[PDB]
């Protein structure tokens, strides 16, 4: 048998030398001492959780095994800390969860039609916004169960865990709190980052469970959809990058706000991308560069992803100073709110409700770009990562004005 | 017609792109930010380069021209800080130039048979040998021709040239200086590292030289080789797999370099040297089947060919203080240095032909290879004669043969 592709032999060698590593206490903190951690440790865990049989179910199995197994061992301090700044290195300061994004968004948009294009976002929004009213009215609902006041669901609850993560919402959302209170940011971020997570666990545990009933009541899922040289991949990755970069000065120095939303730089690129779909300049060679470069991240390179993952964004520790019985039950029931207002709203607008519940409903209540990334490897859509963004980012700008409304009165 | 296989429209949206966050000065200071740039940069100046005859020869052009084009961007200050922070954020901080350089090894090392391994390795040091003797005879002889003493020549001239460049020569080279004279690391590394750039330059433009007169004179050029069972399917897993053996290879040599056998005796083994052994053993020990080990060549394909551009901008930033250089470009010092990597070159074709390798060829890995600024330099060099294949090779001198000026170093330091 066979290791990630590796014969048992040569993994050996490898997980060996990681282990040589690790109790040497000698590692390059950057991309190459990273990838050869992640590489291993993610290969192993990977396959296990690939085969555990209650642990593995459909596909959602392996990354879900990485990514939890990956957090445990900073908690537990399995990782030395040179570990932990690599692959650190590796997420953060080299940025690759962006370039993987970024990847994925080209790849996914440059292979589709440009008259499909237009169809579906004018649909999209209005679901996002369902979603949210499911996921308001749920919590609501379950907080006076819990004789918490109105106004705490959607300000310590709601409005957190459908915010668009940890930058666009705790960041920005404690912001808010402070500029119409004035009370301390610490206080609201410390209890949003917190609960925020926990949701962001129940999101990629449905997102698994979807895909079972998904695959078990084939009428409600959509089975993945919602409604060569190497210089072409490699022309995929110039393009996957250069569109990055304009969204980017867009959404700092040119446009960064159309109205009342600030515009995030990943949602502009969408729009850069899809307009550059339209456009035609790119040969359809190029276009499949950018599939087929998108196809080696998603499937070699999710493995790593989510060794980094797993460390980077997700402390354990803030989570266990939240856990109480209370948080855990509030916050999976507002995501199940989310689930089924982004199923009916989808349903209506004539998209699957399966795939409308995990773009439109667990793709808002996750931890943003990281979560997208862990909730579509869990339901093995990770082709949906386009309209994910959407709702991480521009969806993530509308409970920004949605909150400022709330946090005023 | 095509802008790195992108066609002059497309290639406008970038281009725009690029200027947009130049002057709107936004920039995400990582890899994101990075490649963009450089790819995009790296496209107008390659295709550029080759372009004009005289600024071109064969396809050997590309490349020098975004090197030294790169270098008198950020001399002439047309980056700007974020940018030159961007790229040296791929370079050093994400370190990308090591990962580039084990990626080759690995794919040149995986691909060749194991009974010819041990082949070579054994005729190939003293190749290198002979290289630092021409190296000195020619220097020792054109410095007196300057009016300059002998040990200034080896000193501040030679053994620094020769040496494994930055890291390997100047950061250790100085620091013997200090052990034996007691004098100033600065004032040692200040010109050293000034020099060996000087003559960093020369070995970047003779490899082209010698592969016009390669191929001007076959019966001196191998073609890309110095010395005169079936792959059945390539997955990206199959390629990921090469990028896997790549870094694991590296994190090993590390370890080893680091923890366990730092220096086998006189000389400290550089973890790139210990990367060779450890991969030429892991080729002969054939745990990687044929299907992998063509994953790791492809993966080395995709560096060698299509990034290739892009760590030049790199290493035409990072690499390169062109401001150290004038401070050193008096006539004397160009002509001097030049000369010394000449005697290199001399040295290495005699040796190795002697041997039994090609003495073009032979010039390159056990001559220029010596008296560039080591790994970095090799890629400079390399890419400028078309023999990247040749990586594993550049980095035994660079790497070993750099281990080896240090011995020699102490000697002639402490001879005063
Ligand atoms: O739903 C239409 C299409 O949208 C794209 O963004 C996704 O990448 C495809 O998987 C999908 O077919
Ligand atoms: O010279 C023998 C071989 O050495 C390897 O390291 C190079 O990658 C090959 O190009 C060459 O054929």
């Amino acid at each position: 048998f066979k290791i990630f592709g590796m014969p048992l032999p040569l993994y050996a060698f490898a997980l060996i030398t990681l282990l040589l590593s690790h109790f040497y206490n000698a590692l390059p903190t950057d991309i190459v001492g990273g990838f050869a951690i992640m590489f291993i440790i993610g290969a192993i865990f990977g396959e296990i959780g690939k085969r555990l049989p209650i642990f593995n179910k459909y596909i959602g199995g392996a990354p879900v095994m990485i990514f939890l197994v990956a957090a445990y061992f900073v908690y537990a301090g399995i990782f030395t800390q040179k570990e932990i700044d690599a692959i650190s290195n590796v997420m953060d300061k080299s940025n690759f969860l962006n370039l993987f994004i970024a990847v994925l968004i080209t790849g996914a948009i440059l292979s589709v039609n440009r008259r499909l294009l237009l169809k579906s976002l004018l649909g999209y929004i209005p679901t996002i916004l369902m979603g949210i009213v499911g996921a308001s009215i749920f919590g609501i609902a379950i907080g006076l169960v819990f004789g918490i006041p109105v106004d705490r669901i959607m300000m310590l609850y709601v409005l957190p865990i459908m915010g668009g993560g940890n930058g666009a919402g705790a960041v920005p959302l404690s912001e808010i709190y402070h500029s119409v209170t004035g009370r301390s940011r610490e206080e609201y971020y410390s209890t949003a980052i917190a609960i925020l997570t926990i949701a962001n666990i129940f999101a990629i545990v449905f997102a698994a469970v979807l895909d079972i009933i998904g695959k078990k009541h084939t009428w409600l899922s959509g089975e993945g959809e919602l409604v060569i040289t190497h210089r072409e991949t490699a022309v995929g990755l110039v393009l996957s990058t250069t569109c990055f970069l304009l969204a980017y000065v867009v959404a700092k120095k040119i446009l960064p706000s159309i109205g009342g939303v600030a515009i995030h730089y990943f949602a502009w690129m969408v729009l850069i991308v899809a307009a550059l779909n339209a456009s035609g300049l790119c040969s359809p060679e190029i276009k499949a560069g950018a599939k087929r470069l998108s196809d080696f991240f998603s499937k070699q390179l999710l493995w790593v992803l989510m060794v980094g993952v797993g460390v980077c964004y997700t402390d354990l520790q803030e989570i266990i100073n939240a856990i109480t019985f209370a948080n855990v039950v509030i916050a999976a029931i507002i995501v199940i709110g989310a689930v089924l207002g982004a199923a009916i709203g989808g349903w209506l607008m004539g998209f699957f409700p399966i795939e409308s519940a995990i773009t439109a409903g667990l793709c808002m209540a996750n931890r943003g770009g990281s979560g997208d990334l862990e909730v579509l490897s869990a339901c093995n859509r990770m082709n949906l990562i386009s309209y994910a963004q959407i709702s991480s980012r521009l969806g993530g700008g509308i409970v920004l004005v949605i909150a400022s409304i709330v946090f005023g009165m």
